[PDB]
This record gives structure tokens, sequence and C-alpha cells, in this order.
């Protein structure tokens, strides 16, 4: 019914055979045939299906009110399957900050394989339709995105890609099904890295993707079976156990998300605060009308690396590591950790600047998190 | 020194930190960073690498002589890794009768992505010679194959590669480390699906890579970072633990093969017997040469359809399921469970009669074995 | 600093050697020993200590303000583990109620080994002091208790335990380390079966104890080492991957109480209601000033059995199983499922009427499992 | 039929409901019940029964031919169960050189709970007889013993404790269910640390109980449901997988122990040699009458402690650490590791001198572990 019951008690999460509350770990590979073809419950072949990973497939198609899922060994296993939808000379476009492990995947190895891609600011959906070649097949957004939230109106992108016959695909990771549900706004591929908030520990790297459509379920299906990146079933057990969590875990960060950006707007060392909950951030409203809360990513503008670093020096409850949605809350300088690589100009030009501080609230106290964060920025 | 002693002590398979003579399993994501870019022991993110998979990569390189190895979700999502080291419009040489997903693979996944692939009868590598293209980048080889065991020259091959520049693959699968080294003989890489006799136990999914190639490693470590078909550490802990036996395990299977074969060659229910061991085996002096014991792996034919399912519903220590390499000893029907999609008439030219039986020969005891398929031949 | 912080970050659960930002599992029973006596970390035998199991016990000590942990591989073998530290002879005084397996342990295999037992009501503590004979030398009390939740005042117990040279025990399952802190009270030993709120997925079987008392720490050491119920490593990371949730667990539990007590006090096929937030409760003020929330159980009374075979039935979100503590709200009828054996008048007696239920309220949403409760009680 | 075809398809190890080949791991704590009484596959709480400690506990039972089956956190755990069948008062005769953690839960533990032990000679069955006292309720042995390896003979054991009305009970970890079944040759309770051979790879702590009498039975149950001491699935599940290869390891096991004592006889910088395949060890034809193997276990003397640790420290496959029946040899010191408590001189007296040692023999190659012990001996 309303949503953290139905993270309780949806899906397939118990067994039916012996009554456990909890979804068996079956760390197997092979089944039993009573005859030849004969399957006593579907099962053959551990890669092609698997009760663990079935049940979170179970758990991530309700939780998106879709039909299918599927789990992969990671996100970007489950992104590249879903790029190997596509045939060479098809065509791609991406909203220009997509993960850069996305990035990477795309330009550094589909590409060899005779995918086309381009990025674009699909913060104006018109951007979209200009960048439409006739061998676009796909439209892949993430929304909000790293590491400065830029939004895209879901809704809308559905539209064009409907109109222009593109299966649209939202990564919805920063969000979660638990305030998003891009499948409900007429999207046809929805994923996850479940590395992130989804399995929600810090344990687990995993990828999971979603769809209602029958075709596309097949398609990703004879994939993910020939292709073999499959998510094991001690990582499958792991996820649903976490995502019994997501509810609590997300709304504890939200809270925590509105008192520190209160505190980041008002102090002095800090300058701009990216997140899709302040007002005069781009495309606010849009994202208001399709979420009903907040990631727990966000970025703010300390004065260059120095203060960046003392930042991260000074606090208590802030762990510098790479990943977001732990039960920790996590701190990064993307300028230094995810764009080093990019030109110090052209990191400043699109807003990657030395001073830029990134950090993914977990769980810890709301008060705790916001003093802690002041006083470290005191001391600048 | 002797195999059964590199078995127990070769990789790294303890812990330098508290001397747990086991690899910890590091259900973990992401790493604690004392300063950015300072990693304590090389560790920052699991998808590119986790302690455990560390472990059981290590073990794999040294157990095929290698340098570098490398564990995915699957064997698919190993030989998907493979493959990516090509771009479109090049070239793969295939032995002709390639596993039944590695042929689904190549012809229903990547020649959609302009890799051009040729299947060919490697049993003569002047064959492979004659296939070359002057766009042929790999050849990929499996000896010896399913369900037929024909048997591929690698060092030729080796030879044949190194002279035309192309990256040489030998799937290692049937006769595991233990029995038989493609590197040592030239080839650039090999691979197997750890989820037959490496893990051995039949609950563990799994591929594994090696090379001694640093170039090669390098492009192999950027795909898997990339595509992020990675083996989680649950299954590669399992994996290292159950290499321990591999050799114990195989040695009992091939006492057991001995004996059935000579059993099989005698009993009048039973045509043609394929295994390299037959001395009237096409190649059986190659694979003497390239190999120092035997697969588990025989096929046998039995008069059609009927007589094979009886001789599987006779059977006490035979079971009907799908894999091999298990403890248990596995027995199954090509021509009605992995070659029933190709026409009746295709099959019979290719072999793939409907009597055909393959069995993995399991761990049990030889003369229960021996005695059990007997019996059951006794009732045809 | 606050409760929710302390969760996250006190104890050692992350691994000094990688910087992994979760307890590493150390499937493992022996450590390598570079000189006969020279344990690289402390570790020897894994009966004796393993790395996982001493991170659980480090965040119980932390969680309970203690100085050592134990980690069991039930509750019922801490408390055995506790009750160890008696000699034949020596004597117990427990409150009347205590949980049944305490109960039938102390009177079914202890008093074989010449433990003497005394149930008495503790909800006057001078009941204590009339119970104390001269070989009395534990004083063992739940707060609150099952199934009708009847509060002992802590601190007085603490007392009478110091002044006549008792151990003083608290079984502080049903409250958490979250609500309730006996150490701080003066108690000598605080245990929990972690199977219930600390786990809090229905996935751990686990017991824990903490103290602050160097010698009584010396000599449970030496009991679980010699009897050996110890937890495993698995269970013990999975310990405290569920406790790093329990302070937004238990928090989401105590609104849903709250209301679920309001709707329950209203409603005409509900009588009496048992539980300590209740102002009428026998040592509301008691529970009030030894705890800041509260526990999860509550115990109601409708007509008869068939009335709560009703209620059970016509309930979605309720589930009926054993254990409490879970992410499911879980329903039980105690005269069929926990009293059974008692004869019914007795039962009647104690206030176990055939119509008493007992619900464990889990995290599903407050006002679905009001509505879901309300509805069914509608239906008598 | 044959061993080693028992040790695959004895016990219940597949899942009946998906077919699964192996046992699946019911991570599970609470089962849902249909009607309030009415369990599915009779499981209602984990501590109770779990499945996949209900599939270990079935193996064991199988293969020592019992009937009912027991799984505790570990062999002492096990111990402590089979002691508490007894009452305050109650008699226990034992060999007089028991492993030292039974010798340390009986002298230090039991006996503070009224149990009454004594530790007699059992190499001379009368001996026993001389014991019996009119309160003597139990006889435990070992065969072979540590580190002596002095052999006890079972079957007049079984007779003597029918005779007299005691519980006979074998501690068979030495010799495990594939070299000797104490319960076919009438005693009434075997055990096992499973630590040690039977899951066999050093990363389960573990016991196993084995019996064909039902009350002693129904007694084992309630007394493991009462106190607790349950095995994990985690570790059931590890448990029945290291049992496979226990044929093949314990044959391995042998060979080498065959090769190594004609060696260490051959020495001249090795005295004594204990071990119960030497023809001139006391009981040798009664081992060889009830058992058709032999332990791994060896002890020898060289001549001080510089020439032990000199040993340790130049061979290259003999590991330093604590346990036995590893898939590695291991080496140790008794009289500074095991002994070290005992005075010198009482150490002497009992043959535990300075210069003893004992390997573990593992599954390394034969000749590799009788060249290196070889080479290691000639650098005395
Ligand atoms: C309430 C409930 C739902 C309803 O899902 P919505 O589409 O969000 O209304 C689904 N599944 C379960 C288990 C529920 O309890
Ligand atoms: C003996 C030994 C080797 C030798 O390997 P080969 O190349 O086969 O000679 C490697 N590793 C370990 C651990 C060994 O013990
Ligand atoms: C704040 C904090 C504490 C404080 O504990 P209290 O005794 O409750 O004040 C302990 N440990 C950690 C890790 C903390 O962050
Ligand atoms: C052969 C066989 C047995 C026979 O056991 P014994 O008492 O040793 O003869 C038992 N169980 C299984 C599964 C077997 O295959
Ligand atoms: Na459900
Ligand atoms: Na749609
Ligand atoms: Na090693
Ligand atoms: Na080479
Ligand atoms: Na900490
Ligand atoms: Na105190
Ligand atoms: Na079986
Ligand atoms: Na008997």
């Amino acid at each position: 019914s309303n949503k953290k019951t139905k993270l309780i008690h949806g899906g397939h999460t118990t067994d039916d055979y012996t009554g456990a509350v909890t979804t068996p770990i079956y760390q197997t590979s092979t089944y039993l045939q009573d005859d030849i073809g004969d399957l006593r419950q579907g099962y053959e072949y551990s890669r092609t299906a698997n009760p663990t990973r079935s049940s979170v497939e179970s758990v991530i198609a309700t939780l998106e009110n879709g039909k299918h899922g599927f789990a992969f060994s990671s996100g970007v296993a489950a992104i590249s399957a879903v790029v190997m939808l596509l045939d060479k000379g098809d065509h791609i476009i991406l909203n220009s900050d997509v993960y850069g492990g996305t990035y990477r995947a795309l330009t550094k190895v589909f590409t060899r394989f005779g995918i086309e891609v381009d990025f674009v600011d699909t913060t104006h959906t018109d951007s979209i339709v200009q960048a439409i070649r006739p061998t676009t097949k796909m439209l892949f957004i993430e929304t909000p995105s790293n590491p400065l939230l830029r939004v895209t109106d879901i809704k809308k992108s559905a539209e064009i890609a409907k109109e222009h016959g593109l299966i649209s695909v939202v990564d919805n990771t920063f969000m979660t099904p638990y305030y998003q549900n891009p499948l409900d706004l007429g999207i046809d591929i929805v994923l996850h890295s479940a590395t992130k908030y989804l399995g929600g520990h810090s344990d687990v790297v995993a990828g999971l993707v979603a769809t209602s459509d029958d075709k596309l379920a097949e398609r990703l299906a004879f994939i993910s079976n020939s292709t073999g990146g499959i998510l094991g079933p001690q990582d499958s057990y792991l996820l649903v156990r976490g995502i019994k969590t997501l509810g609590l875990r997300m709304e504890q960060i939200n809270r925590s998300v509105i008192e520190i950006i209160k505190m980041l707007q008002a102090h002095p060392a800090v300058q701009q605060v990216f997140h899709p909950s302040i007002e005069s951030h781009l495309n606010h409203d849009v994202h208001m009308a399709q979420a009903d809360g907040h990631t727990g990513v966000i970025a703010f503008e300390v004065k260059n690396t120095e203060s960046a670093k003392q930042l991260i020096k000074a606090t208590s409850y802030y762990t510098l590591a790479e990943s977001l949605g732990a039960v920790e809350s996590l701190i990064s300088v993307p300028a230094l950790m995810t764009h080093a690589s990019i030109p110090a100009d052209i990191r400043a030009k699109e807003g990657i600047t030395d001073g830029l501080v990134r950090i993914s609230v977990g769980i810890e106290d709301t008060e705790d998190l916001v003093d802690d964060l002041k006083q470290a920025l005191d001391t600048l």
C-alpha cells in the first residue's frame, strides 16, 4: 500500500517450500531434472536463472512498478547489457554529464563496436529533439546527475522517445525506486547501480534493471544469458536484505540533507551549492513533479584544493572513500578523484572547480552531521 | 614443486594481516583512503579490484604459469571480455564445434557489433591457415571439445597465431590447469568456465582468465572494469576453496574414466565412444603431447532416444542435470538438451545422434560407476 | 555523539589492512604463527577468537557502554554461558515470567547441575530482597518481559545486587542498546538475543553479552572457549550489518507502536492492552526513568481463541511466525504457541487468556499497520 | 555402496523444491506458519531446526551409520552437549590423555556442576572395569589420541559400557567416518570436531554428533535446543561441501603418512615415532581391527627445543599453526603450544619431550612432503 509497507511485502522474498521468512541463498549452479526437459520449478542452470537472483529481480520489478527484473554483477554490467540491445551503426543520445563509468564504457568500448554516441544537455528536452539522427535508437538519461545534480524532465523524455521510436532508459540510482519511478512516466527501461542506495551498506557491487516491456525483457534476458554478467546468489541475498531498510534510510538521509543545505547556504566559506531541492536550481519544479524526495548527494564549492582537503581532515563523521549511498556519510573531491584526467581549464569550464566538494549523506544523526561539517567549515 | 603441492601453496590464499590460513571474504564495495589517492593496499572500489577476487586471480595465474588473472561472473562473461578485445570489422577463427554458449554469443551478439566469425575444423591446423583473412585478429580454440572431444594441436595453433599476428585463446575448461597449460605452449590467453571442474562442487557460476602478456592484461583489466562482469567475493572464495582439491578430484575422475571406457568399448549396447584417451581417436598423439591426463567428459552412442532415456532412468549414480565437473557423475543427451534446436538431419550429420549420451564422470567409487553404468546398459 | 551516529561509527567495523569500510568475513579456523607463540594480530584459533566475531563483540560493548563483548551461537547460548559462572549449590533469583527458553534451560538443565533457582515477581524490588538466600549468587531480570511487558526497576536491582554481592544480569533484548543501557545503571552483565531486534532481519540466530567487569569478562571468555557456543563469522558479519539500521528501525517501530496502541485502546473488540508506554501500566514511571523509548512488542486481549485466529487470518500485513524484531510485523497467540504446555486454568490465572494476542511491530508504514489491524478487529 | 560413492550420495544434500544439486543456505531464523501449529516442512525456529543444518546432520548420521545427527558451533560444544546428558553426582571415565579442551571443560567447568571425572589409561580395557564406580554413567574415549596416538579397543569398551549400563561415547575426530565407525561397534554416541578433517579446509569451526539411539537423540535434541550451541547455516553448508572430498583427501593423506613414516624411522635425527600404523605400536592389531585406514596425525622426537624450531623454519611445505586436518600440512610442538602449562618434568614423564614434534599431514604431493621434511631433518 504505502511505500514502507511495499518495501517489506513487495516481491517474493520468502521460501514457499519451508516457509522461511527470508529468501534462501541458492549457492548452486545446476538443478536436477526429473525427466529430460521437466524442471521442477523452472530452474536448470544458475547463469540462466537462480532462485535467489530471481527473488531480487522480483523485488526491483515490484518497486519500480515493472514486470521484469534483472540482476547484473555491477551497475556498469547492467548498463552494458542495455546498450547491447543496439547494433553497430545505431546511435544513442545521453545527457552530457553522465557517470564517468558510463561515459568510459560508451566512448572507449562500445564505439569500437560501431555504436554511435552523442552527449547532449538534456536539461532542455528540445536539445534531445535536435540531436535525433535517423540512426538514433536509444535515449539514456540520469536524473539527477553527478556531481552537479542536473535534472532532466523524465516524462517529456519519454514522450520524445515514444514519438521517435526510441528505447528510453533512465539510470535511477541517485533517486532509488523510493522517490522516483521512471516506468510510471513512460520510460521503457530503468536501471540502478545497486552498489549505492539499494544495497545501502557498501558491501555489494551489483546492478538492477526493470521493465514492463515483454519484448525488451526477452532481449535483455537473452543478452544476460549470453554475455553472463549475472549477480551471484550471496550478493542477490544481501541486496534483498538491504532493500528492506531503504525507505527508513532514504528518509533519514533526506532530513539530514535539508538541514545540511540550510547550513551550507548560510556558511561564508561555501559558495555555490548544487542540489535539486534548492528552489533556484535549474528544473527544480521538474524534479518535484517527477519525484517525492531527494537524493543524498550534495555538491558545494569551497575556495580551492587546500580548503577541500582541510575540510576532509577536519570532519569527524565524513569519510573519504569512493561510492555513495552508504550508511556512513562519504566525502570526495571530484576534481582530484573522478575528473582528474580532464585538463584543469576544462574542469573549471564544466563547474568542476578544485574546491568542489561532493558529500553523500549517510544515516548518522542529523545534528551531528550538520554540526560536524560546520565546525570543519569553520576551520577555514 | 609437484602439482598437488602447487595446488595448495600456489597463489596468495592467506591473510597477511591476521595470518588467517584462508582468504578473507571481503564482502565490501569501497575502501577508506588515508589521503586522496593514497590506497593502503591498492584497493579503492571493489568493481576495479577486491582482495578476495584478487586471491582467486592470483591462483589461476599461478596454476596456468601466467602473470595476470581475472575473475568474471561466468565463463561466458570471461569469453565476452576476451572477444571485446576486438573492434568492429575484426575477424575471429574458432573451432567448428565450440561450446553452444560461445557460438550463441558470437553469432547472436557480437556479429551485431561487426565482429566477423568463421567456424573451422581445427583438428587440421592448416585449416586455420586457410581461414586467415586480412582482418583476422583472434584464434580461439577449445580442446578437447564438446560433446565429441575433438582435439586441436595447441602448440601449432600458437605458432600459426604468432606468425600471423593473432591473439591466441584457448578455452581450457575441460582439461583444467592440472593437465594442460596452454600458456606454456605459446598461447596468449587461457580461460575457463570455473563453474565446471575448478570450483568443482556445482555451487559457483564463474569464469577465469589468465595471461602472461602485460599489454593484453591491461586491455582485459580495462574491459572488465568498464563492462563490469566481475566475480563477487563469496564466489571467489568458494573457487579458491574448491581448487584446493582439484588434483585429487581430477585424478579420481581419470581412474574412473579409464575403467568406464574399457567397459563401454566392451559392451554390446554401445557403439562409438568419443574420448581422447582412446588410441584410435583423432589427434590422440597430439593430446598426449600437450596434456598429461584426461577430461572427465565422455560421449558414447546407444541405439536411439528410448535407449538413452532408459539408461538415464536405470542408473543409480548418474544424475540428470546440466553442467559438468561436479563431484556427482552427470548424464545428458545432447540431441535433446544442447542441440535440440538444430534440425534432426543436421544433428545426425554432425554426429549428434539421438542415442548419443554424454557423461561427466564424478568422484564416486570407480567400481560403483563402472558397475552402475554396465547394469543400466544391460537393461537394454 | 548522538545515538544514530554512534550506531554507524561505534566499534571497529572496518579493515585496518585494506581500508575496507565493512568488516571482512574471516571464514577461517586457524592462523599462521611467525614464531611459536607470536601471533600477528592476536589470533590463533577461531573458537578462541575470530576477527569478524571480534568486530561484533566490539560493537555490542560500545553500544552498551561496556568494555568487553561476547558473541554466542544463540541467545540461550549466551544465557547458559552466563549461568555457568555459577557453581553447584549457588542460587539465582529471576523474574517470575522469564522467557520460556530461559525458564526451560534453568529448570530442566541447570538444576540437574545443582543450580538453585527461584522465580520471583521483581516488579516490587523488595520481593528480591526477601528471596535472597545465603547461597544466592546471581540476580537475572528481563525488562520488559514477555508476553505481558512487566517492568522491573533496573537501578534498584543493581543496588540490591551490589549490597548483597550478587552478579546482576539484565536480558535487554526487548529494549535493545538503543533505548536502555543496564550497564550505565550499575548492572554487571547485559545480554541479548541478537536473533531479535539487533540483527533485525530474521536471518541470524545469535546472542550477545557485554560487561565492564574485567574479572567477569575473563570468566565469560574462559567459559565460551571451553564450552564453545561461539557465533560464526558469517553470522557475526550479518549482525554488524543489521545493527547499522537499528536506530532507524526502532524509531519507525516506536511511531507505529504509539499509533497502534491508541487504536487498540479505542477498539471495542479489544479489552486489556499490555505495553509500558500506557501510563496506567505498572511501573510506567520506572520504565520512563530507565529507558528513552519502547519495545515493539505489544499484547492485547480479544475475546477468545476464535477471535484471535480470525484476527490473524484477516490481517494483510501481520505475519504468523515465531520470534520478534523482524522488519515484518509478526503476530502470535501465546496460549497456543508459547504457553500451550501450561494447563488452561493456570494460563488464565497468569493472564495468558485464549484471546491474548502478541504482535511484534515491524517497520511497515504506520498508517497501514494501524488500519490493517483495525479492519481485522472490525471483522469480529 | 562403496565409501567414495556414499560420500557423494549419502544424506540429503539437494533441494527437493527447486532441484538444486547443493543444499540451499537458509540464512533465516523463523518460518511462516499457514495455521497456528501447522509447519509446512517441520520448521518453526532456526535454533530448534534449520534446513541447512538438517542437511549436514543427515550427512553425519549417514556416514556413521546412525539415525540422528546434530551440528554444534564447535567440537567442544558437541562434547559439552553430550556431557550435559549427565546430572550432578554422576561420574565419567575418560582416557587419561584426552584432548586438552576436553580435559579443560571437564575439570574446570563440569566438575563445578558436580560431574565427577576420572582419567584412566584405557589402552587396557580392564582399567576401565576397575575405574567403574556405582555413580559411573558415561564412558568417553578418543582413539587414537593426541599427541601420542594411543589406541583404545572400541568394541570392548562398548561391551563393558553395555554390561554396566554406561552411555558409551567415542570422539572419532582423528579417524573420521571414512575409516572408523564406532556406532557399528556398539558405541552409543560418536562425535567429531568437524573443524578438523570433515570440513577439511580450515575454514569452519564446528562439531558433529551421531547416534542410533532414539532416547539419547531426544535428550541431545532437548539439550541443544535449550543451551543453544547450534551450528549456523553457512557453516553447515561449508561442512556439507567439504565432506564431499573427505575420502579423496584422507586417502592422499594416508599415502603420504606411510611414506613419511618410512622416512622418519630411517632418519638419524629422529628417535621415537608415534602412529598406529607402526606394527610395534601398542594396540596396533586393535586399531587394524576397528579401522581400515589411518589418521594423518604423526608425532616424532627430535633432540630438543632448538632442533624442533629449526625443523619448523627449514621446511617449505609444513606450516606452523594450530588445528589439524587442513589441506595444508601443519606442524607444531606440543610441549610449547598445547602442554606448556604442565610443569616440565611432568611433560617429560608423559612423553611430551621438548623435541616432540606433531605434524598433521595434508594433501600436498607425497614426494614433496617426504623430501621436504627429510631435507629439513638433514639440517640438524
Ligand atoms: C500496497 C502494496 C502494493 C501497491 O503498489 P502501488 O503500485 O505503489 O500502489 C504493492 N505490493 C505490495 C506488497 C503492497 O503491499
Ligand atoms: C613447486 C611450486 C611451484 C613450481 O611451479 P612450476 O612452474 O610448475 O614448476 C610454484 N608455486 C608453488 C607454490 C610451488 O610450491
Ligand atoms: C559520539 C560517539 C560516542 C559517544 O558515546 P556516549 O557514551 O553515548 O556519549 C561513542 N562512540 C562513537 C563512535 C561516537 O561517535
Ligand atoms: C551404497 C550406499 C550406502 C550403503 O551404506 P553402507 O551401510 O556402508 O553399506 C548408503 N547410502 C548411499 C547413498 C549409498 O550409495
Ligand atoms: Na512478499
Ligand atoms: Na511503457
Ligand atoms: Na601460498
Ligand atoms: Na607468450
Ligand atoms: Na568505527
Ligand atoms: Na559496574
Ligand atoms: Na543424496
Ligand atoms: Na547400539
